[PDB]
């Protein structure tokens, strides 16, 4: 294996929470259900969720972002363990194909108003 | 080799400081005595020991974060070139052997108030 | 393959602006003409710039910041779907040659005021 693609992305949790409550929609447009809730089954706060919308970026751009890429055909989800992790479906996941991506790695950090994420795509 | 794990950590270094000075015995505690010096002999300044902090963290979502791990079992030193490196021990060093980590890189960022960190696991 | 080094960089975008108004020669010093143009052929803005900026400094973390590289000596291109790259020439082409680098990889963001940088050096 090597690298495919690795991808940064850093997004304004305040400025996120506002595209949130501006578009009742929206949400249900860049997450699965299953992401919109902790594991216990509260809802998932705006933070949390300005991190996974920072993992989706991030996950795009190791792939080229190129058209016709769904946010619901990327997923985060979390190991009993805590780690977040990636599954790609659909759209995402044939593009992932078409470079050859074999394996994903993320990692999540929010504080100071901010969330970042960053994703390696390894095949 | 493959990419075991990647962590990122963003920390603000002005909270960093102040849980260092609400708390004496907590630099001790995060920090050998070889993190809390500049190679010269002066002591390290809170940004750069803020930014160390970060890659501790980034480290052990690298490795799923797990209990257990001491701060003290990780540590990074530094090049006569100037590169920050990882090395572990202990408890830090046995839960890389059970992922078969072999290989460790870290880079380092401090600047605007914030200390960033990211951290590859690959074996 | 494997990773030989990894670099993260965050600038303030004002600041870095602010470096570029006072010293009009610097532009010219950290870029080569073609970085300083939109595909179109507009003038780059300066949030845009400053990622570059933090691409190159990241770049240099990789290889370790050693003496003698020159700033013109990385390039950041641009494929027609949008992805940023890293072509290396000259010394520090030397350097990552020195290295055994047969692979770059990098991705950017900018974003609250601030431009990041991640850089993978594979080989
Ligand atoms: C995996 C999924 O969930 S995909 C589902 C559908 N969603 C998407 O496809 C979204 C894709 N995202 C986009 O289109 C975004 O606007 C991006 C990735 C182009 C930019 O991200 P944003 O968060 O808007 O801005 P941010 O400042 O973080 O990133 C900009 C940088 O991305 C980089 N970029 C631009 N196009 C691409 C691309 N095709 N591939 C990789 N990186 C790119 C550039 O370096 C750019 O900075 P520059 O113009 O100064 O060079
Ligand atoms: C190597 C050593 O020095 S270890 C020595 C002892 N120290 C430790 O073990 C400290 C481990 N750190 C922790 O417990 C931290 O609270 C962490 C890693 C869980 C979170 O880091 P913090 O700096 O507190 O917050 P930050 O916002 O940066 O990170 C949170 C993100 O970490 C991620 N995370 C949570 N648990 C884990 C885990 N077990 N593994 C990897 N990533 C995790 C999540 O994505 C989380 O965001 P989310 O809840 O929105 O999904
Ligand atoms: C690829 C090119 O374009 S090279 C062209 C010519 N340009 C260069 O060579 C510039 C090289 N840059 C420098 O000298 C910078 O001052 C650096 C890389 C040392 C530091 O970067 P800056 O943006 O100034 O500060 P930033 O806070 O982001 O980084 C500091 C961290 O870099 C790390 N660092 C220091 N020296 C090195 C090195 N030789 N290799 C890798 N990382 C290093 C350290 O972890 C440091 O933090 P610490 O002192 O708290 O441990
Ligand atoms: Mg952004
Ligand atoms: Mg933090
Ligand atoms: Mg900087």
């Amino acid at each position: 294996m090597s690298i495919i693609g690795v991808g940064i992305d850093v997004a304004e949790v305040e400025r996120f929470g506002a595209a949130l409550e501006r578009t009742p929609a929206l949400a249900g447009r860049l997450f699965l259900e299953s992401e919109l809730l902790l594991p216990g089954g509260e809802r998932r706060g705006v933070a949390s969720l300005a991190a996974r919308f920072a993992a989706k970026e991030a996950l795009a751009k190791a792939l080229g972002a190129p058209a016709g890429l769904l946010w619901t055909d990327a997923e985060v989800w979390v190991e009993a363990g805590g780690r977040p992790r990636l599954r790609v479906t659909g759209t995402v996941a044939a593009r992932a194909a078409e470079l050859g991506v074999a394996s994903w790695h993320v990692s999540l950090s929010h504080d100071a108003g901010i969330a970042s994420a960053v994703v390696i795509a390894e095949g």
